[PDB]
């Protein structure tokens, strides 16, 4: 339609798995951040060059067929290919910061093999921040303080905040009547409770909310923190009495996995191929300091990012998990 | 009417169809008013 | 080549001759050659559209 | 459209009076049937290369022409140019099957020259045995018993009943009234009935029922049986008084064709070449065989047509026609 | 669109203040004409080559722009490029028609170059002509008589009688109440009449009646004949005190130019390109004759024109104004 | 149904989009009706 698009369609006329554009540096840097960890290989971290527009769609799947009797009557109207419930994303900058005083420089400095040691380790640090920034973080608030939100909660509005903010009645957060609108503020899953274990919980949850199209799909992975995992998993080992079902760790009927600093009062039932993150093209701006001023060497980076669940209708999570007896 | 006469076709998918347009221009005439008549309302048949 | 013009005779005949008094002061009166009632016409627009369905088409 | 048809119809864009595709047995055999006789000249034997679908149109005519305000205001939507009343053809199998005796093949294989009478003798059967079958033959039933059958009325739908349970309205067989809906069974047409002769009838009949297109149109013809056009044209010739009239054989200002074997009591106004007989392209099947067990050489054949009138509201036809007096 | 026409617009595809369509003797004589006087310089001589038609556009202006939410719901319907109030110019034709008496002509013989003398006296005759014919005129009517019609009112339609009958409501004649039909014939315009002066009446007039479109343009022209100028421009001069307001002679901010023969009682507003004449292109026949009957030398000249004001809703005009006191 | 597959674009700037038709002949079939059953009406739980 552009006159590049329109060359390269009417050429379509007469690895496939991710997404490139041009050899630069903040791609490189991206790429390598990804090799680096092993969750990230398991998502799409998307190039895009404009500060805000549409997104684009991966793994969306909408049933496009029908039968129309063009003799003599109706037209055939056809249907959009990619039209998704929402979609404006709006990329943001967050910023890296950090110094190293002259002792511990002069002793790594010392031995041999110390700027290779550097880069990896600020690359490790890096990646799990990006993870544990993105699925914490309810708001994005300038001049953030890291004295009360440990936990990164303050650098960028994150995915469940989205599910939260963007598309409700995806969520479950209470139990509720028609004249008690809160006949439960937490969902008790236990003896007592109201479920029966995780297992009908996840059950009925990928039964009801997710839709029909991706409810039948031979990818589904439901994301879990590592204290409710365990939870689960602990009084089946304690007994006395088959070690195999520890190491595959399947929870109703759908595989399992568990990232770090996920929230552990919640767990998100989705394909591991729907969420993503976008950053902006060149705006990994890198600068070094050597102020003596606290005889410390200081760098500060900067890239402009932005997370994004492509299609809200793929997966659904639910939060204020607690497990007890409820006699 | 001489160097009147458009002819188009289209072909529109979007019902089962191809559609053909052809327009031009004319006009009938009678030369003379002389030389002819016309009887318009008759019926034949039995009267009293 | 153009519209509201004249009509071009073609199949008119009548009579032409005739007699006149030359010498005793009347003059020959030219009668008509082409003589037509309202000799005007005009020119107007007909179209015909259609359509062929694919089927048929095919046969 | 299809592939071979948009390069065709492109070309189109930068006899005629039968139709071919290409060089076949069965259609060499057709065209030789064809030519026997005189009345399958005029008449249209289509070959077609599908088991069932649409047919195509031949002398059909509709009024194409308007005038629209195309300078702000409505479109111009085109009218069909071959939309008919219903068409949907579905050809079926019949076979001939006949045997020669030992006794008759020896004295005909005696004297030369006998292959080339028994070819043609077959192929004078034949045709008239088209014709015969397809005039008649009510409907069509497997397992066709010629006992009680004797002029050939099961072996397919005809055109007759095809007009008679596809299109009605269009026939005429019962004198009604708004409180007898069987004011008289029979058609009497006499100095007493409900005409006068059969010049009244084919004319008022050519009136009312036939559409207005074909009503006025430079062929047109009155396909009747040979007894009542002889009980129409006796009593002129048993007069004592110019026998020009009985060469020409006119009716109701309509040129009078007639055909063996056609019902006595019914005639059918239409052009003649409006009705026509479609045949599958290669189903002539022949197989041969010399069993001893009757000592008689037989031979099997079997071809795949379908008879069809093209356009109903061409023609129509009076049934249960009876001449007589009525004081 | 035609032949011709189609293959122009599909080189367009991949002075420019005349019309010239080709080298002929008609628009010859047309264009020497027009070079002659200056007020024929500033208007539009179109050569055209149908007896009936559509008016060619000029000076017309709009708002074309806008902006439609096609993602998902309403389409881009576009608005007319050039829709005009009404375009449908009826071209005819008119002749003039001298001759010189045998003194005059064997007078003028003896001085040479009296043939380019005669020609430019011809030429400047039959300009003013136009002119003063033009603006007058109100109908055609067959054998005009000259007698009681000396102004040359009744050869064809003109602009102003164009107004009058094409597009009422662009004209005022007469101030009226919802009880008085006509409280007040003509316009009066003094000390105690229904304006202060011709500023306030020319300013309310393009205030009110013309569009909002050429309400605001930087060519608007008010043209007005001699009496009502030297009406408004006497009593300044004739004062005792600042001599230069004679130069451009603007009134109600507007500048004006006075033609000949132009009504005194009536005055119109707008831009000066926005009426023109339209002439067939090759219809200026002439002939010559030596009849010594009345011995004088007469010739006969006819030309096909038609006068035409391209946009009604450009201009308009006050018609019937008196200046006066009104005590 | 071999060689019956139609497939046409067009690009109508009206709408701002590029549409895309296409059309196959199919139909499905079962080969032998034995060799196969199905239940159709269960639902598991607990009775009396």
């Amino acid at each position: 339609m552009r006159q590049e698009t329109r060359f390269k369609f009417n050429a379509y006329l007469s690895v496939s798995k991710k997404f490139t554009v041009e050899p630069s540096v903040t791609q490189t840097l991206m790429n390598t951040m990804q090799e680096s960890s092993d969750f990230l290989t398991r998502i799409n971290i998307v190039p895009v060059s404009e500060m805000k527009g549409e997104k684009i769609g991966i793994g969306v799947t909408g049933s496009i067929a029908s039968t129309t009797d063009t003799a003599g009557g109706t037209e055939r109207q056809p249907k959009d290919f990619s039209k998704l419930a929402s979609n404006k994303y709006e990329c943001d900058q967050i910023n890296f910061d950090f110094y190293i005083r002259y002792k511990t420089l002069d002793l790594w400095a010392r031995y041999q093999d110390f700027q290779l040691r550097i880069r990896n380790a600020i690359i490790k640090r890096q990646s799990l921040d990006f993870i544990m920034a993105g699925f914490n973080g309810v708001k994005r608030a300038e001049t953030s303080d890291r004295s009360s939100n440990p936990m990164l909660q303050d650098v960028a509005v994150g995915w469940l905040q989205k599910y939260r903010n963007e598309a409700p009645a995806r969520v479950m957060s209470k139990v509720t009547d028609e004249e008690g609108r809160t006949t439960s503020e937490v969902i008790r899953v236990g003896k007592g409770g109201d479920y029966a274990s995780l297992d009908a919980l996840v059950m009925d949850a990928t039964n009801n909310l997710i839709e029909p199209w991706y409810q039948e799909d031979p990818d589904l992975v439901v994301i879990v923190g590592r204290q409710l995992l365990a939870d689960k998993y602990f009084p089946i080992v304690n007994k006395e009495q088959a070690d195999v079902i520890i190491s595959q760790k399947r929870i109703g009927n759908l595989p399992a996995v568990r990232v770090p600093y996920f929230p552990a009062d919640a767990m998100l039932i989705t394909k591991l191929e729907n969420l993503s993150i976008y950053y902006m093209d060149d705006s990994h701006r890198r600068v070094i300091e050597e102020n003596p001023k606290l005889d410390r060497v200081e760098n500060y980076e900067s890239m402009n990012i932005d997370y994004v669940v492509e299609d809200y209708a793929a997966g659904c999570l639910v939060e204020k998990i607690k497990v007890g007896d409820f006699s």
